[PDB]
Formats: structure tokens, sequence, C-alpha cells
């Protein structure tokens, strides 16, 4: 088989420093006194270096073979605008990108840029930028030039994979759709990324290539809520419909953004899946002061086969961040892998829709795994009462939103 | 601020311990012996109740002191004939005291060493891998990283960075392997290379610029108490000490148990430059031989010291009274007293405590009083230590290998 390796959400803080006034160890903390934290980190603030380097290094020591990366955004950390600016926001993605170039010399690394990879954030414009320059001349020795001038342009690429033959990754900057981003409100094809991506595949598909999709925001309705898609929902169908036309090009989609470990199966007005779509966690913890969950610290790698590129598994690691914090060293660790955790043959659409018709069922164990996995196994005393349930199967089988509305005025 | 650690050693829980009317039926550890008048905290004649070795971790939690860890040097299960324990029952009441401490405080790295009495049968702690070792490993993990973890499942010993501390590291020994009732070490010059394991780690700790703080059960040096009777063999002693002088400037403290006594020592070499300070702590059990006049009050120790560095600023002692605690049936854990307070001395350095026991030696010294009432922590104010007394106490604090030792009783006794 061949594999990738999928990490998302860094969220450094420089600022994290162990010391006696918890209020005042991470500007990320947001003046809140951190809660236990240790030198990987605190439930209540963004990542030590010592954390996100603890992390490349388990990669590269793994002892597992991969020929690339995909890396989907949020590198500067939870701390108000004005703490920020255009030149600490590039410092901040360069010391990730460097870090990553530094120990990984021959691995190409497919990067997406995440709502926080932006001064101010959220707030990621339709034209070129200071940032999208930057970051087209930190991720030149990945890109090509033609990926390099539309990233500059409006931060979205596609890019071959060199070691792949046959494999195109796309880039995609969902950030334009994102809710809090007031620069594309009302756009109807804001940077012309829909053109482009329509172009995009239908290059793909006349040179007999298949295409993995990346972006920092997902598809699809955050599953903790009601009726709340990850992007606006004009947006969302407009995307949705892309990728349902070109499903059979489209082998795999790959997000991050929401910190958590979700599934999702893209699936027609009719119930046939047609992709399968990959949610990761953070490699940062980071929460509210009201939060009950977060997420441990989480990267973790895809098997695909040869040449062809369907998708056969998934191995989830993880941090688990008390226990390092305890003993000061961080034990990197097989959480699950996907096809022994739930027992399905592949990630192909039909078995993970088998899957979460199983998960269905009443007292599901699937299900039951599956949250306690949702949150990198923060809390398995973290219960899903039936409307939390509902709303989670719902999120995860219908992406659109009709297919949503449907579902949950049948299941609530 | 400054930055502060617990030790608690040689809890010694009997869990037969039991207040009824025939009192040769109240502990197992008084080997069928009348209890002399047992109350809910213990007796002088029996190991710890479990009530309370979890009031002296109650205490520790509720003291209001801060503290970044624990160390915790062994003997966690009761003296009872050989016959009476197993390895089975060995691991079970180790289990359950890292239980309790793993439950009252959960975010506090422990560091724990092994006691003799942490095997089965006692002493007899062997040179490869075993169940006790095994299952050790398993229940430390949760402190101790992936090569700790390998070296303790081996041998017993480990070294561990400190999460909290930064720069400093703990050396936690097994010098079990040295003490004279272990069968299983006779005639061996580095018992599961323990000594070649310590030394690579000494010389690692150089190199990455961190400080040691050694910790084990069985001390370095001789018994206050006795003539000419190293706590571990003579061989050992001499080796151990050979390699704490060479990197005395890395290793910022040693902490041992074992004696159930407050000892303090000053490692010195050949000429008196004192070069590293050694302290053993009091047992949490007051058990004592029957024929025996003396034994202590339970204790624990906080020590404090400079944060970044870990220079050893002072020691707290505190003390349970056993015979109040026991009259009403409550525990009144209370300071015994602060080191530099109760001495005088500025800090915890080698020179301080030399210049301290250099005042000890004088003539009807009250210094020496003072710490000959703590060595029992404070049980018994009425307790005297005549001349030859005090020459072995002075010669075995200042003189750890055989060497100084006999010159300093040739000259004094
Ligand atoms: C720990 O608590 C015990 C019990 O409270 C303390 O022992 C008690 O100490 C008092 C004061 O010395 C003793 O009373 C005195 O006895 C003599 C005659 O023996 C008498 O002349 C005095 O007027 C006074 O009554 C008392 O007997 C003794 N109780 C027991 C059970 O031994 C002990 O001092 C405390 N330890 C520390 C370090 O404070
Ligand atoms: C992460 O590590 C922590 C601390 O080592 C684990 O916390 C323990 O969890 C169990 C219940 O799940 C308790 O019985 C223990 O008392 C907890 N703490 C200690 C100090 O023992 C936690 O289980 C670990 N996470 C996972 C997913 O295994
Ligand atoms: C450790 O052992 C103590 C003492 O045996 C436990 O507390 C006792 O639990 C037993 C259960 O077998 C009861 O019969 C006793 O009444 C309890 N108290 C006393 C004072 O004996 C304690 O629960 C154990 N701790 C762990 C973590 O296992
Ligand atoms: C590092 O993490 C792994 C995974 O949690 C630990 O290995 C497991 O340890 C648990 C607890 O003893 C066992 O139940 C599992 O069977 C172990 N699995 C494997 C694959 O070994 C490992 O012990 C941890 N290392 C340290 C030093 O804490
Ligand atoms: C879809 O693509 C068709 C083929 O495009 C050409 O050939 C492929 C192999 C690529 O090299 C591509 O870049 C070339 O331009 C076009 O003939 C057709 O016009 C395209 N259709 C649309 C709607 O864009
Ligand atoms: C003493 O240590 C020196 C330092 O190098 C170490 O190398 C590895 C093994 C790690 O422990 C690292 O932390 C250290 O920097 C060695 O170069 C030297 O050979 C060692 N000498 C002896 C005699 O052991
Ligand atoms: C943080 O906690 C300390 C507790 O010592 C307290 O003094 C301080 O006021 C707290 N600050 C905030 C912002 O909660
Ligand atoms: C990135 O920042 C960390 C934390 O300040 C620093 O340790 C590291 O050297 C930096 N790396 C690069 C390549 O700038
Ligand atoms: C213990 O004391 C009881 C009651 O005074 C006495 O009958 C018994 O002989 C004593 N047993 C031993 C072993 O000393
Ligand atoms: O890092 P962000 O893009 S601000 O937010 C994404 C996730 O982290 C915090 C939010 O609650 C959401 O779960
Ligand atoms: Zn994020
Ligand atoms: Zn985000
Ligand atoms: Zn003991
Ligand atoms: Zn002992």
């Amino acid at each position: 088989v061949g594999q990738f390796w999928h990490v998302t959400d860094l969220h450094l803080d420089p600022t994290y420093h162990i010391t006696d006034d918890r209020t005042k160890v991470c500007a990320s903390s947001k003046g809140a006194n951190a809660s236990n934290p240790g030198p990987f980190g605190d439930v209540l603030c963004d990542s030590p270096y010592q954390l996100i380097l603890s992390a490349f290094d388990f990669i590269k020591n793994s002892g597992q073979e991969a020929s690339f990366m995909i890396w989907t955004g949020d590198s500067p950390p939870h701390v108000p605008v004005p703490e920020l600016s255009t030149g600490t926001v590039i410092k901040v993605i360069t010391n990730m990108t460097m870090t990553v170039q530094n120990l990984f010399p021959n691995l190409q690394v497919f990067p997406a840029l995440g709502n926080h990879d932006y001064w101010p954030q959220d707030q990621l414009p339709i034209v070129t930028s200071k940032v999208y320059s930057a970051v087209a001349d930190l991720w030149k020795p990945w890109l090509g030039e033609e990926a390099i001038s539309t990233l500059k342009k409006g931060g979205f690429y596609s890019q071959k994979v060199a070691s792949n033959p046959g494999l195109r990754i796309i880039s995609l900057n969902t950030n334009l759709y994102y809710g809090p981003n007031i620069m594309t409100l009302n756009k109807t094809d804001p940077a012309n990324q829909f053109e482009w991506l329509e172009n995009t595949l239908n290059s793909s598909l006349w040179n007999k290539e298949k295409v993995y999709i990346i972006a920092h925001v997902p598809v699809g309705y955050l599953p903790y809520a009601t009726d709340t898609p990850a992007i606006r929902q004009y947006y969302n169908e407009k995307l949705l419909d892309i990728f349902r036309r070109y499903s059979s090009v489209i082998a795999g989609q790959f997000y991050g953004h929401t910190h958590r470990d979700s599934l999702m199966v893209l699936s027609d007005k009719n119930g046939n899946p047609l992709n399968s779509v990959f949610v990761a966690p953070a490699v940062t913890p980071v929460k509210g002061v009201l939060q009950k969950e977060t997420n441990n610290p989480g990267v973790r790698l895809f098997q695909y086969k040869p040449g062809d590129y369907t998708l056969l598994d998934m191995v989830q690691y993880y941090l688990n961040l008390t226990e390092a914090n305890l003993k000061g060293e961080s034990n990197w660790t097989l959480e699950y892998v996907l096809t022994q955790a739930y027992s399905v043959a592949d990630l192909q659409p039909k078995s993970l829709y088998a899957l979460v018709q199983q998960f269905a069922t009443k007292d599901s164990k699937q299900f039951l795994k599956y949250y306690h996995y949702y949150f990198v196994s923060y809390d398995s005393s973290a219960t899903c009462d039936q409307h939390c349930k509902t709303l989670q199967v719902c999120a995860i089988m219908n992406l659109d939103s009709m297919s949503y509305d449907d579902c949950l005025k049948q299941h609530l």
C-alpha cells in the first residue's frame, strides 16, 4: 500500500511558558489561569513548540513509510486580533513550514490555508495579499509555477503528487466560504475558485488523474449543532454539487478546522454514497473555559491502493496530554486503525455508509466507540444522549441542507 | 517563590491492623506479641494502619504547601514473617499505596524507589527481571518514560526527567542490591550493571546540563547507632561513594529512607572538602521490636530548592504525635521543624551542613541535643546519647567512606 500523513490545526503559541502565575503562561489562555499546565501544554492554551515538534518527531521516527503529507492549516494561536499582525502571522506560518522542511527535506507537503492563517483572522481576501504571496514563497519547494500563481492570487492551488503518478491534490481555500469572513459576503464565486475548481476537475478527468480534495473548513454540517453548516449554506450547496458530479474523479476529501475526529459520507439526494470525507483532529488541545470537552492532540495516516488511490485504511495517533505533562515525555501512540476499530473492509463510501447504518441502531457500540474517538479519547466518561446522537448521525450522512433537514425531521 | 517537593518513605502498611480485645491480634506485624497500647493510628509494636498512611497523605494534600513533585523511597509491605507474605501479596500492597497516591494527587509526578521489603522474600531483590519489577513498572508507568520503564523492569532502577522542573533529573537507584541481607548478590562486582548504568547516566546529565537528585531506599554511609556497620556492604558503599564524589558537582541532593530515622550526612572527600548533602528521612510507620527502647513518631518532609537551579534551600520536617493522636482518635500532623530555623544555618549546601556538624561536635552542644531529639522525630525528649553514642553519631554524619570513618573513630572514641 501507499500512504500519506495528515496533520492540521497546529496553532503554535510562541509565548507558551511554564511559570507560577498561570494567567501568564500562554497568551492563548486569554488571561485566564491555565488549569494544569505542563511542557506539552494545557487544555486552556494553544500548542507549545515542544508539542508540535514532538508531533513531527514522532512522524519522522515512526517507522511508517509515507510518500507525502497534507497539512490543512491554522498555525497562529487563538489570541485577540490586536495581539497579532500580518508580520507575526507570517512569522508563525514560516516557523511551522521550516520545521517541516528541516525535519522532512525529501517529503512533498501539500498545505492549505486555515482561517487563522491571516491577519485579521477569518478575513481572507479574494485578491492577492501579503499572506498569500508569503506562503507561495514558503511552499515553493512543493508547488509548481501554476500552483504558485493561483496560491499567490487566491490562496488555493492544485498540484500533482510527484511520487504518485496519476494523483493530484486540490487544495481549496474554503475560508472564502466561512461565515466569519466579512470579505466575501454575497459573492457568487469568490476569487473564481468555483470556476477554477470545475476546470481543474475537468482536466483531471481527461488526463486520467485521481484527485484528493484538501481544505481547512469542511463541507457539510457541524455535527454537535443543529442546522449549522461549517461554511455558508449557499457555498456548501454549490461545492457539494461540484463534488457530487465529479465523485468518480475525487477519491477522497480531507479537512480540519473542527479540531475533532469526524467522518462524513457525501451522498446523492437518493442515498447513493459517492465520496468519503475525513475530518482530522487538531494538534492543539485548546478549549474555552466553558467547554466540557476538548481533543487530545492528534496526527493521522492514510493507506491507499498503489497507482489507484482508493483509500484502504486510516491510522489515528494521539498524545495523552495529561499523562505526557505528568511524566514530561510525549508518548505519541496508536489510537486506532479504522478498519480494525469498526470492522469494515476499507474506506470506500460504501463501507462507511454501511458502518454508519450500524451507528444509527439503538445503543450501537460502534457509535459509542465513534463518540469516544470524536474527542481523540480525551474522556470516555463523555456521553451523547439521543438528541446529541441524532445531530451527529444526520451530519455524518447528509451533507446538503435538504437531506439534513429530512434526517432531522424524521429523527428529532 | 521557590520550588518544593515532598519526600515520603517506609509506609509499611499492615492490612491486618485492627483494634480488638486480644492485643496479640491487633497486627500480624507484632508477630503475636501484645500491642502496647494500640489506637486508631497504630501502635509502637505494629506497622502502619491504613488510617495512618491515609492521614499522612491527607495532611500533605491539605497542607497548603505547593509542590511540583514527590519522591517515595520504598518499603510498603509490613514486617511479618516471610511465610506470611508472597509475591502476590507484596504486589498487592505496593499497588494499594501507588493507587492511594495517584488517587489523591492525580497531577503530581512521583518518583518511587524500591525498598528491601518491596519483594518476596524480603531483601532478595534479584539482578534480572522479575514479577515485582515488571509489576511496579506497570504501576509507575504514569510517571516514567520508556527508558526508565525498561531499566526498572530489568533491575529495579531508573532515571527520569522532572516534568515540572526542566534541567532536573531524578536517579532512582536500587540500593537493595548492595544490602547485606540480600543473598542474591554475594561476590558480584556490578550487580544488574547498576554502577555502569549510573556512570553513563551521570555523564549524560553532565552533557545535557542537568542537575540530579539521587534517591534510593537503603542509604550510603554508616549506621549512626552502631560501630563500623555500613548500611550497604563495604565494597558497594565504597564504589557508589566514588561515583558520587566524582559527580558531586552534578548531584544537587541525595535522599534516602530505610533507617526510619531523621539523619543528616555530608559526603566528603578524603580531605574533608564537604562535597554533597545527604538527607535520610524517617518512616511513616512507628514500628519497633519489643526490646527496642526508642522508635520514631510518623514523619513526612518537604524540601525547598532554588527554581531552575535546584540548589537546596531548606527542609521542613512534619510529624504526627502518635500518643496524642491515639488518645483522642484524631490526627494532628504538624510542623516538627524547619531546618534552617532549627539550626540557624543559611541553606542546605554542603558547606552549611559541614559547619553545622562542626558545631555538633563541641562538648554538650545544644545543636546536637536538638538533632538527637529530632533523630527519633521527637518520640522521647528524655532519650539521651552518651559520649560513645555521640561519637558514633557525629562520625557517621561526616565520614561516609570506611577510611574517613575509621579515622574519626580512632581520633575520637
Ligand atoms: C506528644 O503527646 C504526648 C501526650 O500528650 C506528650 O506526652 C506528655 O507530656 C506531658 C508533658 O511533659 C507529660 O506530663 C508530665 O509528666 C510529669 C511526670 O511524668 C509531670 O511531673 C508533669 O507535671 C507533667 O504532668 C505526660 O505524662 C505525657 N503523656 C504521655 C502519655 O506520655 C508528648 O510530650 C508529646 N510530644 C511532643 C514532642 O511534644
Ligand atoms: C491518559 O492518561 C491519564 C493519566 O495517566 C489516564 O487517567 C486515568 O484514567 C483512569 C480512568 O480512565 C483512572 O482510573 C485513573 O485514576 C486516571 N489517572 C491516574 C493518575 O491513574 C487516562 O485514562 C489516559 N487516557 C486514555 C485514553 O487512556
Ligand atoms: C488499600 O487497603 C485499605 C486497607 O485494607 C483499603 O481500605 C479498606 O478497604 C477494605 C476492603 O477490603 C475495607 O474492609 C476496610 O474497611 C477499608 N478501610 C480500612 C481502614 O481498612 C483501601 O480501600 C485500599 N485502597 C486501594 C486503592 O485499593
Ligand atoms: C506508551 O503508550 C503505550 C500505549 O498506551 C503503552 O503501551 C500500552 O500500555 C498499556 C498499559 O500498561 C497496556 O495495557 C498496553 O497493552 C500497551 N500496549 C502496547 C502496544 O505496548 C506504553 O506502556 C506507554 N509507555 C510508557 C513509558 O508510559
Ligand atoms: C475539459 O477538458 C477538455 C480537455 O482539455 C485539454 O486536454 C486535457 C487532457 C488537459 O490538458 C486540458 O488542460 C486541455 O486543455 C477540453 O477539451 C474541454 O474544453 C474542457 N471542458 C470544459 C467545460 O472546460
Ligand atoms: C558521555 O556523554 C557524552 C555526551 O553525548 C551524549 O550522547 C548520547 C548518548 C545522549 O546521551 C546525549 O544526550 C549526550 O549528549 C558522549 O559523547 C560521551 O561519549 C559519553 N562518555 C562516556 C564515557 O559515556
Ligand atoms: C488565577 O488563580 C490565582 C490563584 O492563586 C488567583 O489569585 C488569580 O486571581 C486568578 N486569576 C484569574 C484571571 O482567574
Ligand atoms: C520556531 O520557534 C520555536 C519556538 O520559539 C523555536 O524553538 C524554533 O527554533 C523556531 N524554528 C525556526 C525554524 O524558526
Ligand atoms: C498478652 O496479654 C494478655 C492479657 O494481659 C495475657 O493473658 C497474654 O498472656 C499476653 N500474651 C503474650 C504473648 O504476651
Ligand atoms: O481554531 P478555529 O478556527 S477559531 O475554531 C475551530 C474549532 O476550535 C474552536 C471552535 O470551538 C471549533 O471547535
Ligand atoms: Zn483551528
Ligand atoms: Zn479553523
Ligand atoms: Zn522500612
Ligand atoms: Zn528498609
